[PDB]
């Protein structure tokens, strides 16, 4: 009740892999969770997004069949796909469940607060530990508009137990346009609007602009620089009300994908002297420090890159620097390796070409190409592949790598070590290509479309 | 008709690509070749069996479809015509792409007469550099009724799918083609010598392979020499050397490698050095033993794959041509994928061949999963892979894949360990999530150290 060198608050991403690791070095661990343990990843985020994602993959496939001379007559059973999804992630929670038990951890259900620099309490049980682990995570936003509570979020999605008819979609990041993607393959009516000029605005233009062209291809229905006002009921369905007066209307499905909040707005951060920001984030140090000592916090509390291995690697680091001696451990936040699961995936490690411009000079030699993979071959249109290898330097430093296309999602794993490496476009080129596929034309890139100037 | 920088001989990967960089460097390139541009790789090689792979994989889809709730279900004929199609427009384009570049195409089969002449159809024509790129062919066996197997070359021209498939040979033409026949719903066994498939590669893949193809229903015969071929009722037999009788076969197709088209080349005329089994040796810069004539791709007995011809081919015109004089090929740490269904990759060593080069310094990791991608299918097949690292620093000189995606996994992985990446270079990569490229940096514990 005092004696636990660790308590882990949020038994999510962030919170199992602190926990696991400190329990895995003989330490004394109390893990605190409100919900269900894998947090958003694997019960309402990454797992059920990727078991759907191999739906509309397969829904894909059968489309494609025919041409290839595969005969496949071609509709999804919803209840069916979330049925068997479920199933998947339910079997994910009950390993999490086993396991922390396996480890002796002690878990404690409920919402914590501190009430010190090094208590917490949850249903009136106060517990303190030499060190406080925050790993709370997130939630999605609905912003503050006129009937916005028509609208639902991905937590809704997930929820839902039938295919909606007629989707809007409101905000084009990871969750937006995957969520599109999703729908839109399984044959779902499909809009989706964006505040900024063009979809997935964080990521390289080259992608941003593949990608809007395979979503126009795919029929799906965009609208950008488009500011939602209000959303009003129609007959039918609900409409969506721009800033300057546009309705887009009769949506039996808006979904808000505006970002998620920090899950730290009574976590008694107050109470423990904890430093937090007017949006939520809890600042740190590279060690995952905040200003309190012995209180941590990781994951996507902190306000860096909100992935799960992320949170994963994190928390390890922070275990093995508090438990086992290895005073320098920390995570490294460049070039962190994602994927965006749309229809085909993109995937990049390292800078755009705008945020290489941003924090580099014009040093930049940038190469890029786009093409039909041979998985389309025998079919009419599919989806151009586009690639961008964003080099600085006279020795041409591979500072950014950036692929949209078939494959995508597997291919960008072993780049991220190599450009972690320092890889040179050297280093590129003179690694032999794989033949036949996509891969190849990451090394096999000649003539730079930009130099420096 | 002697004031040609190059000649190529061959105009398939390796010529192809030597005369294109030659040609840009501003040379005047001559190109001969007795058949097809593209050579085997466009042809009948890489790009038809990855084509049919494709197929291959969407009827596996469509198998699996209904399991994530999405309702579905091979016209052989229609896959050829969109084959033959696709290559073709790759043939017509290197046809023009030779066109524009200026090089004076000769058709026909090149012999050397001397050291710097060659002769095609009664026509010598010189050149300062001879390169020989002539490529390989499938072996037939000379053994009673070998005649009534076809090859890789006859594979590809079947009009219609056979029904049952016997394949003679267990490296990777053998098991491609298995594994796309029995994903079109073929029988299919295999038969090798050896007592596991793809003996050249890692131990850990030759084992998920084999039981990948089992639940796919492919029958195969381990340490299984083949005597003769006879014909029987309704098809033909494989008989083995201790008297095994297999089966009625539709189409027996010989795998049992590729031999170099070395033979009538006038390669003694020049007094250009040939191996008994028709490779030609060369230096690490493709230098034959006469100043003068190279020789890269298939015929050289290295890497036979097209990206290696066409580096090979690449690096040499930089060297002859642009003064690059150091430029050469690294034969090491070449990536390769195996077209199986699911597919593998690897790129450096297999445990034992680091054992054998690297000796008792091995700190290897394995792992085996069911990736997402069967998630809500009954029997999916089962990923694995395995990190060979080496020393103290755990130096990774082996990555090895089979499962779902392992065709697109490797080539990032392999600038890595061309850079000398270690285990920590691995593990200090942060995964992609989810996938199962991730496993590869999130290794755990070695399943074997040194000892
Ligand atoms: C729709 C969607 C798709 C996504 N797809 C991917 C993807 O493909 N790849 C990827 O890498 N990431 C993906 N993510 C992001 C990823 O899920 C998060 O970055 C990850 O879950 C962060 O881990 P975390 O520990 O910070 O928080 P969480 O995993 O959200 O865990 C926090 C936990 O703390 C609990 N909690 C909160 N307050 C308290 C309290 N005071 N007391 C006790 N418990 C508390 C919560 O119930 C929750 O279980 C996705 C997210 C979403 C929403
Ligand atoms: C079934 C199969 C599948 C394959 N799959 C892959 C794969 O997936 N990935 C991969 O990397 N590799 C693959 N390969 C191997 C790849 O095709 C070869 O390694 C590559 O083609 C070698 O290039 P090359 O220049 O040495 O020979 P080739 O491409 O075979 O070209 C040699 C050319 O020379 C011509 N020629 C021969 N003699 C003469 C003469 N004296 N005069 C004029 N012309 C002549 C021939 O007609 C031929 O066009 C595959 C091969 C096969 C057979
Ligand atoms: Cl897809
Ligand atoms: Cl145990
Ligand atoms: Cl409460
Ligand atoms: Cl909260
Ligand atoms: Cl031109
Ligand atoms: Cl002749
Ligand atoms: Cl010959
Ligand atoms: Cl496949
Ligand atoms: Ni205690
Ligand atoms: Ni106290
Ligand atoms: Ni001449
Ligand atoms: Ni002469």
């Amino acid at each position: 009740t005092q004696h636990f060198d660790l308590i882990a608050i949020g038994g999510g991403s962030g919170g199992l892999a602190v926990a696991e690791k400190a329990a895995a070095f003989g330490k004394r661990v109390a893990l605190i969770e409100s919900k269900a343990l894998g947090g958003t990843c694997v019960n309402v985020g990454c797992v059920p997004k990727k078991v759907m994602w191999y739906a509309s993959h397969l829904a894909e496939a059968v489309r494609d069949a025919p041409g290839f001379g595969v005969q496949a007559s071609g509709t999804l059973d919803w209840p069916r796909l979330v049925a068997g999804r479920d199933r998947y992630i339910g079997a994910i929670n009950s390993f999490w469940d086993g396991y922390v038990e396996r480890l002796g951890i002690t878990r404690v259900d409920g919402h914590a607060r501190f009430v010190d620099a090094h208590t917490i309490e949850v249903e009136g049980q106060r517990l303190s530990a030499d060190h406080i682990v925050i790993a709370t995570g997130g939630r999605p936003i609905v912003p503050r508009l006129p009937g916005a509570e028509l609208g639902i979020t991905s937590d809704g999605f997930f929820a839902l137990q039938q295919q909606p008819k007629r989707v809007a979609i409101i905000g084009a990041g990871y969750i937006g346009i995957e969520l599109a993607g999703l729908l839109r393959s399984f044959g779902s009516e499909v809009t989706v609007v964006a505040l900024e000029d063009r979809l997935l605005f964080q990521f390289d233009p080259l992608l941003s602009a593949t990608l809007a062209e395979n979503m126009h291809a795919q029929g799906i229905e965009t609208h950008l620089e488009f500011a939602v006002a209000a959303l009003e009921r129609d007959a039918q369905g609900t409409t969506l009300v721009a800033q300057d007066g546009t309705r887009l209307e009769g949506f039996d499905s808006v979904i808000w994908a505006v970002g998620r909040a920090p899950n730290t707005r009574d976590l008694g951060l107050e109470a423990a002297g904890i430093e937090v920001q007017s949006n939520g984030m809890v600042p740190t140090d590279a060690y995952q420090n905040t200003n309190v000592p012995g209180v941590y916090a990781l994951g996507d509390i902190t306000g860096r890159d909100q992935l799960t291995p992320v949170a994963i690697a994190a928390g390890r680091r922070l275990a093995e620097r508090l438990f086992d001696g290895q005073s320098e451990r920390k995570l490294d936040y460049d070039n962190i390796p994602t994927v965006v699961f749309a229809h085909p995936p993109l995937s990049k490690v390292g800078l755009s070409e705008p945020e290489a411009r941003e924090r580099l000079g014009d040093v930049l030699t940038v190469y890029e190409t786009s093409f039909t993979p041979m998985r389309y071959a025998l079919n009419e249109h599919g989806p151009k592949t586009a690639m961008k290898l964003v080099c600085a330097g006279p020795e041409q430093r591979v500072v950014g790598v950036h692929v949209i296309g078939d494959g995508a999602d597997e291919m960008l794993q072993g780049f991220a070590v190599a450009v972690k490496m320092g890889a040179t476009k050297a280093d590129f080129d003179n690694t032999v290509a794989i033949h036949p596929g996509s891969a190849e034309e990451l090394v096999t890139l000649k003539e730079p479309v930009r130099r420096p100037g």
